[PDB]
């Protein structure tokens, strides 16, 4: 007896690939997206059809691709990673920058915040990790081995412990996500390999095959599901118990079976009831869970 | 009190580092600017305290730090040749090489499990290695911060985690030691400042003034003491209560600048203090 993901509409406004989506718990009606068009967009979500949402504010300043973005728990502040080797801290409401973070020398690929909002963990394309103060000061710079993936963390300035978990994963293509409770971590390999790893228990669990080159991963914050953006569609796996819940492929009426856009970013709703996917065609598509 | 018991004079350069083994009380290891390490047979005899037994000569420059496994079977050394070597203590031959540092290598430690090696560069870079010689992580803090990287014990190689503690210490000169029970850490600043820090309690304790440029620190394995090698001799502080237990300045002959200690090491049982000197000699105090 099964649930289902149902295509809800769409969200246009970007000119380039939608490379990252971000959600906020304090603001369920707010979505943040980053794009190769060098901007981020904040979205007012109405839940209508098909205008699921509508642009609110454009965030400009990055001189090149924005690869990653994230929101504070309250939705008040956004963080972005760019190919201009910079990170910016944004005022969500006013769309202006409060802090540049300079120092990475490879394209910047990921960003996260420690719950305390005190510090920022960023990730480079060469796999270099930097830990910053909210004031834009780089405190530590960490670089693991190529055949390893990691989870850099900041335990709760005169001082700070940082715990870094390393996990051997030979084929890894450096595409990671941590489970809501940060108890699980999914790591994408070659040919669609997705290795799952238990952090609290310190061992792998199994390896899934999304069967095609994985571009993005995102755990459900409510259910035991992992969504994987594939060149071929979005696969949503049930983790316990293991089944493949659904394979979200939209129709692209205007495209040939070959040149079909694909999802390159994923994000679940604060209530894990909505799945956002950013696409190779500049569009954000939205599924909802039904029965 | 500390009483000067003898001497160990086999080196041809500064004795830069001493190492002790719990599983082998009569074994001492030392490194020198003469590019070698020496293993020593300790007799306790009179000023023939110890006698050279081996001579590890693989490095092509100053060996700066060394350490022994808990059992005394294996030694690790750090060199200005930007390398680290793993040694068989008994046979004196290398079993693996650690290349990758590009600044002089200043410190080495082993995680209790013997699985991995933490090394420290002069440019304050920290590298975590597999016993097989493979660098797994490379970490570099801010200059005004000092750091104790630890390998977490899986507690059960594909997986491994590292907790790195950072402590603000502006004046710091990157001379650092940890309490045996990893609860405490002493960090040397300028003009002899020694900041003490409680790790388990995440905050400073106080700052001890040595009034003399420090070169080496070593906490006591049993007693709450911190020894500090100074340009004027070796200060041994009691930490609770705080007083200067002793200031060990040995006897040179004749009648300006005098040889000073640049390395320290307590025996496993805290009863003996070894200090390596600017005059190629290792001197030995015992508690009475």
């Amino acid at each position: 007896s099964n649930e289902v993901l149902v295509l809800r509409g769409t969200l246009e406004g970007h000119n380039g690939w939608v490379t990252s989506l971000a959600t906020s718990a304090g603001q369920p009606n707010l979505l943040l997206s980053a794009s190769r068009d060098k901007t981020l967009i904040s979205w007012k979500l109405t839940g209508d059809d098909q205008k699921f949402g509508v642009p609110v504010r454009s965030f400009k300043g990055h001189s090149h691709i924005v690869q990653d973005c994230t929101l504070t728990a309250d939705g008040a502040y956004a963080l972005s990673a760019s190919w201009d080797k910079t990170l910016r801290l944004w005022d969500v409401a006013t769309g202006e920058t409060y802090q540049r973070f300079v120092g990475h020398k490879s394209d910047v690929m990921s960003v996260d915040i420690d719950k305390k909002a005190s510090m920022i963990i960023s990730g480079s394309r060469d796999k270099t990790i930097k830990v910053w103060t909210i004031k834009g000061q780089c405190l530590a710079t960490l670089l693991g081995h190529n055949d390893w993936v990691s989870q850099v963390r900041v335990v709760p300035l005169n001082q700070f412990q940082i715990e870094a978990d390393f996990i051997g994963h030979n084929s890894n293509i450096n595409t990671l996500t941590a489970s809501p409770d940060g108890t699980l971590i999914a790591s994408a390999g070659k040919d669609g390999e997705i290795m799952l790893w238990n952090l609290a228990a310190k061992k792998a669990m199994y390896t899934l095959s999304a069967q095609d080159e994985v571009f993005s991963l995102a755990f459900s914050p409510n259910r035991y599901w992992l969504a994987a953006a594939t060149a071929t569609g979005i696969k949503v796996f049930s983790l316990d118990p293991q089944y493949l819940v659904d394979d979200l492929r939209p129709e692209f009426a205007g495209y040939s079976a070959a040149a079909e856009p694909h999802a390159v970013s994923l994000a679940w709703s604060a209530d894990g009831q909505t799945l956002f996917a950013g696409y190779t065609d500049n569009v954000i598509r939205v599924w909802q869970v039904m029965t």
